[PDB]
């Protein structure tokens, strides 16, 4: 199967909704089409200039920024083709081969008072992806979790960003394939990041630090409040473009589709959901371990990302330290602060010389300790380039193509784990 093959029959299937149907069949043949010219980004400034060419009317939605994308042909056919083989791509993978861990237990139950696993032990280690580069803690390098985000896999998603923070910290990256590209049940999804902590750590007998994009903030977070044991191992837990409160819809439909059928995942990020309104109960709306939220205005996907009820926003009242850092406030009327998409927060330079500072110090990534008006200047951090930009906003292709594939689809979120009430 391809991108190509599950928009093409997305198109065809009478279960979506029109918008959709219209949107898969335009992108399917905008990319055999497709398959450098003219239209594309000769820059890094062309490609931006092509975002806010997108953001004219102002800032769009899912549906129409995934539309647009193509339309003013921001994606060049070879980074399209590599999109369309993500399904068989071997860093996608939910079926890696990794050994058993070695010391005290971290299955069924690692420590009194972590929430029992719903996941067999051989799925839960069989989503994590070590490279075959892996140091296991040995070489100075602080293993980092990528934890993916919403209908898109993590191996994809970070092989145009923070798949490259060893280029710019002493960080040994591992990414979870979170099984159903994160659409099923958060719940069920935090499961993943609760064991590929305890795991990483036991591994590498070494605390580690997660990096996660959209709702893999919400994985983490779920996983750091119900698995107390994970707690202990995290020094740095860096989030971006987190919606911790979920985020808002003007009509009665789902984030992300904006329809009545949608997935679990879709409906648990509404921001008066049962399962949002869970997690931040008992001050699931502060830190565990010391957080670096990132986020920006610009954010297509989830809103309020400015002000001060932020999506993004995590109190402190554990004082592990939070810090939680507004593009447009810190990088104001400078590039870094210009228009990043929910997406874009991946490729920002503030971002990663936050991400860079977090693993660096005790405590969260602070801006005051950064040269703001070199950092500020920048589009890119210096370790990413233009197919890195193209790339990470060619994953609302693969996304798209994820949430309309998903069957069986829902029309409420599912019931509230036991362990959580
Ligand atoms: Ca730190």
């Amino acid at each position: 199967l391809s991108l190509v093959s599950i928009l093409s029959s997305a198109a065809n299937d009478s279960s979506i909704e029109s918008e959709a149907r219209s949107i898969a069949s335009l992108i399917a043949s905008e990319i055999v089409s497709k398959i450098r010219s003219t239209k594309d980004a000769k820059s890094v400034q062309e490609a931006f200039d092509k975002i806010q060419s997108i953001f004219a009317d102002g800032t769009p939605d899912f549906l129409k920024m995934t539309r647009e994308i193509l339309t003013v042909g921001l994606i060049p056919a070879d980074i399209l083709s590599f999109l369309n083989g993500y399904l068989n791509l071997d860093l996608n993978s939910i079926h890696n081969r990794n050994p058993s861990p070695k010391g005290q237990a971290i299955y069924p139950v690692k420590a009194p008072g972590d929430a029992r696993y719903s996941v067999a032990e051989n799925a839960l280690r069989a989503a994590i992806h070590i490279p075959a580069s892996f140091g296991y803690g040995k070489n100075g390098k602080k293993p980092v979790i990528l934890v993916p985000g919403t209908a898109t896999p993590a191996g994809t998603t970070y092989y145009f960003n923070f798949g490259k923070l060893g280029s710019a910290a002493d960080a040994d990256v591992v990414w979870l394939n979170i099984p159903q590209a994160s659409l099923n049940d958060v719940q069920i999804n935090s499961e993943y990041v609760a064991y590929a902590i305890n795991y990483i750590s036991a591994i590498s007998e070494s605390n580690v630090a997660v990096l996660s994009w959209s709702q893999g903030g919400l994985d983490t977070q779920w996983a750091l409040k119900y698995w107390p044991s994970t707690r202990k191992v995290v020094d740095d837990f860096i989030a971006i473009s987190p919606d911790f409160h979920g985020t808002v819809m003007r009509s009665l439909v789902c984030p992300w589709l904006a329809a009545l059928a949608c997935t679990p995942s879709l409906w648990q990020q509404g921001w008066n959901t049962e399962f949002i309104r869970t997690l931040r109960g008992g001050g699931g709306d502060s830190a565990y371990v010391p957080t670096t939220t990132i986020y920006s205005t610009f954010d297509e996907i989830v809103q309020p990302m400015s002000g001060s009820q932020a999506s993004a926003i995590l109190s402190d009242s554990r004082a592990v330290g939070v810090s939680n850092n507004h593009l447009q406030t810190i990088c104001g009327g400078k590039p870094a602060g210009g228009v990043y998409t929910h997406e874009g927060v991946l490729y920002n330079p503030l971002a990663w010389a936050l991400a860079v500072d977090a693993l660096s110090h005790d405590g969260p990534g602070d801006p005051s300790r950064l040269d703001l008006d070199v950092v500020c200047g920048r589009v890119l951090p210096p370790q990413l380039g233009l197919d890195d930009l193209l790339g990470t906003e060619g994953l609302l292709l693969i996304a798209l193509a994820e949430v309309l594939a998903y069957k069986p689809k829902t029309f409420g979120e599912p019931a509230i784990a036991s362990y959580a009430h």
